[PDB]
């Protein structure tokens, strides 16, 4: 099972200037229940996004996706290719763009934050990635933050 797992704006922006503009602690905790135990797949430059002091994510197998033989990610695996990544049972993808592109193919199921935040998009800015018609998708109720945004989750799958 490879699943995505990602928040975006009513737009489809995931991120800006490298980072992500909201936090929805609800968002996280979710995040972290459906991640937790199983392997992260995360492109360079989210790896990079990550504070230090939080890095790797704990309790899971926190695998980084780039290009340069030698870049170093401390307590984590660096692959070049997201086949390598794919040798337990539950992989999720957490992001970025070009990495959710990469892995669609081999995902069966996307797990999607739909924050209710009204976000042009921008030249530079990451997007969802586009989910075609074999997609089969199950929406639940807008709800509150408590940072002030409304959100909802979309749960899609597929064989
Ligand atoms: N909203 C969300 O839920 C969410 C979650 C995660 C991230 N984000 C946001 O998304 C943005 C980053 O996404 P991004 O698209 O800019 O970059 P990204 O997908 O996180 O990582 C891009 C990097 O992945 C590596 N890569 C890409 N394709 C590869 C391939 N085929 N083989 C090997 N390595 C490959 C390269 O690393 P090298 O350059 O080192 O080769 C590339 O620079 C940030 O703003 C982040 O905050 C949002
Ligand atoms: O998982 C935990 O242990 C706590 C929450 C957390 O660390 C987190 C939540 C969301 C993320 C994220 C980390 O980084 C990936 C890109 C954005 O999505
Ligand atoms: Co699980």
């Amino acid at each position: 099972m490879v699943g995505l797992i990602w928040a975006q704006a009513t737009s489809g922006v995931i991120g800006r200037g490298g980072d992500i503009p909201w936090r929805l602690p609800e968002d996280q905790a979710h995040f972290r229940e459906i991640t937790m135990g199983h392997t992260i797949v995360m492109g360079r430059r989210t790896w990079d996004s990550l504070p230090a002091k939080v890095r790797p994510l704990p309790g899971r197998r926190n695998v980084v996706l780039s290009r340069q033989a030698d870049f170093m990610a401390s307590g984590a695996e660096v692959v070049g290719s997201l086949e390598e990544a794919l040798t337990s049972p539950e992989t999720w993808v957490i992001g970025g763009g070009q990495v959710y592109a990469l892995a669609l193919p081999y995902a069966t199921r996307c797990e999607v934050t739909e924050v209710d935040i009204g976000l042009p998009r921008e030249a530079g800015d990451a997007l969802a990635p586009v989910l075609d018609e074999t997609w089969r998708g199950e929406t639940g109720e807008w709800r509150f933050s408590r940072s002030g945004l409304r959100y909802r989750l979309y749960s899609y799958h597929r064989s």
